[PDB]
């Protein structure tokens, strides 16, 4: 008497990373997620989401060993944008109607994503990971435009409780692998408008925008047949535009 609503969507975007050697930046990304919002208290709900995204990288190949090569400055060490990623959600939530005409709904709670990139090197293929557990609150209204119609302005925020950056570098002989703590946040904004068609069921559309940054790791090093080497993982910023299309059940 409230109901659930379950609702399935796809996004095509344009995401970018942070380059410093004037190179190709964009990325074409598409996501497709699901998200249940189950009532319990009818004011009160949980909300439960999955999704997994994808990116096409293209084959570019470097010259370095452990990956960090014959010379120490700067070059390799890799971050950017995810070849595919996963990511599960699961929260509260707790809903007011502010008008006859408007809802309002805040939530937060617990998420997981995992994403894995592959990298070509002349000796390896080597492959990153970013895993995160992380916190996310989100908020949005939900207004009536009149004959089923409505626009639906939603946003999120989240933090990392414990971010990882992996890379199976012990593969490349450093026989160890690296697995640095990277935490960071991100947020999102975005609008649907949408068309609430005969009984349970709408479609809708909209634009979205989404920053996710993952902080510098500390200071680590390696172990290289010549020496040691000191390594950082860098501040990883990555912007995300998109355009998303929704069934909502
Ligand atoms: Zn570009
Ligand atoms: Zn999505
Ligand atoms: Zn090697």
């Amino acid at each position: 008497q409230t109901a659930n609503e379950f609702t399935v969507h796809t996004d095509l975007s344009s995401i970018s990373s942070t380059r410093a050697f004037l190179k190709e930046k964009h990325k074409a990304a598409k996501h497709i997620g699901v998200r249940a919002d189950i009532p319990f208290d009818a004011n009160q709900g949980i909300r439960l989401e999955a999704g997994f995204g994808r990116s096409k990288k293209n084959i570019i190949n470097l010259e370095t060993d452990e990956n960090k090569l014959g010379k120490t400055k700067n070059v390799k060490l890799p971050t950017g944008v995810p070849e595919n990623r996963i990511d599960l959600y699961t929260g509260y939530t707790y809903t007011q109607t502010l008008s006859d005409s408007l809802n309002f709904r805040v939530g937060a709670g617990l998420g997981f994503e995992s994403s894995k990139d592959s990298i070509k090197t002349t000796k390896h293929t080597l492959h990153s990971s970013r895993q995160s557990w992380l916190a996310k609150v989100h908020a949005d209204l939900l207004s009536q435009l009149g004959n089923g119609w409505y626009i639906n302005p939603w946003s999120e925020v989240k933090f990392d409780l414990n971010s990882r950056y992996k890379l199976n570098t012990g593969v490349t002989n450093l026989k160890k692998d690296i697995n640095q703590k990277t935490n960071g946040w991100g947020f999102g904004l975005g609008a649907n408008i949408g068309k609430k068609l005969g009984e349970s069921a709408s479609i809708e559309a909209g634009p979205f925008y989404k920053q996710r940054t993952y902080k510098e790791s500390g200071e680590f090093s390696v172990t290289t047949k010549s020496g040691d080497v000191s390594l950082t993982i860098p501040k990883t910023s990555i912007r995300e535009y998109g355009l998303r299309v929704g069934i909502k059940f």
